């Protein structure tokens, strides 16, 4: 089998990107953030409490003829960005693009903090890291591309995010048309439980590339860039008038700035990241000054190749034996 689900900006910076899920009998269809960072295919629901739903749409598992309580089953996260959710779980039929799953853990929110009630366009997130994340206690529960893997024509996903435009989600098989060149392979180690693999280096705008290594994680639902402190500053010292603002919590520039790429190695490839795929935007409505793209990984604990990264890419997430990651320029 194979699945196939086109993925859409939320807004006009590519805060996040969200795919259409179908879940339950008949189907309920909510948009989900991909998230391969995490390991939690959790939902707004009819538990949700009420004052913490504004606008999104919520699945109801007593509408699915499928649905079953997993009895004594909770759930409960915190993200990189000081998120959370929590609450209790049903198995469910979930069908992305095409493919489909039968008994998929669905996490069902009773408590979602502040950024989630927010943001009216993400419904939930599915989670694409390793199941030795999930949260579910006491039995852990397994992924969707986990529950997936075995019934795919290839044991693999590919993200293409679009810069300022949709893109897409691919289960079960490689696209041959949506790149360009040749796809270069790379180690994973999942001792971590995230997609984290090692670039060979970078380079600023036509500057000379520095061979280097930089640990980091494939992370579709991180929006930035977040690299060491060394390899930021040689960015933003490209940028006339960028600075690190402890007030606004990165790197700014000024708005009329135009910045230059940055190119990261894959193995003796190389993956060059468009200028202006870096501009985040004002600060604040109206602002002169705009929030950069890539952002120091210090304080976070590790390198995260968040959208800014991965959408210059068309990028297979190899779920094999033994995984590895693949990038191929676009
Ligand atoms: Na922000």
């Amino acid at each position: 089998s194979t699945g196939s689900a086109t993925t859409t900006p939320i807004d006009s910076l590519d805060d996040a990107y969200i795919t259409p899920v179908q879940i339950g009998t008949p189907a309920q269809t909510l948009n989900l953030d991909f998230d391969t960072g995490s390991s939690d295919l959790w939902v707004f629901s009819s538990e949700t409490t009420a004052s913490e739903v504004d606008g999104q749409t919520i699945y109801t598992p007593s509408k699915s003829t499928t649905a079953k309580l997993l009895s004594g089953a909770t759930w409960s996260i915190s993200y990189g960005d000081g998120s959370s959710s929590s609450g209790d779980v049903y198995t469910d039929t979930v069908s992305v693009g095409g493919l489909t799953v039968t008994g998929q853990a669905v996490e069902s929110a009773k408590k979602v903090s502040s950024s989630f009630t927010e943001d009216s366009t993400i419904d939930g997130l599915l989670g694409l890291a390793f199941s030795t994340l999930n949260t579910v206690s006491p039995t852990q529960q397994k992924t969707f591309f986990d529950n997936a893997k075995a019934s795919l024509d290839s044991p693999v996903f590919t993200a293409d995010l679009g810069y300022h435009a949709p893109g897409t989600y691919n289960f079960g098989f490689i696209d041959t048309t949506a790149y360009t060149g040749s796809i270069t392979y790379t180690a994973v180690s999942t001792k971590q439980g995230f997609w984290e693999w090692t670039s060979t280096g970078y380079a600023v705008g036509s500057g000379t590339f520095k061979s280097t290594s930089i640990d980091g994680i494939a992370d579709t639902g991180t929006t930035l860039l977040y690299l060491p402190a060394t390899v930021v500053s040689a960015y933003w010292a490209q940028v006339s008038g960028a600075k690190s603002s402890s007030s606004v919590g990165g790197y700014v520039f000024p708005c009329s700035a135009t910045l230059p790429s940055f190119t990261f190695g894959v193995g003796s490839a190389r993956i060059v990241i468009p200028g202006d795929y870096i501009d985040f935007g004002p600060i604040s409505t109206g602002s002169s000054s705009c929030f950069g793209g890539i952002q120091s990984s210090a304080g976070i604990g590790i390198n995260i190749f968040g959208d800014v990264a991965l959408k210059a890419a068309f990028v297979v997430f190899n779920g094999a034996t033994t995984p590895t990651l693949g990038f191929a320029s676009k």
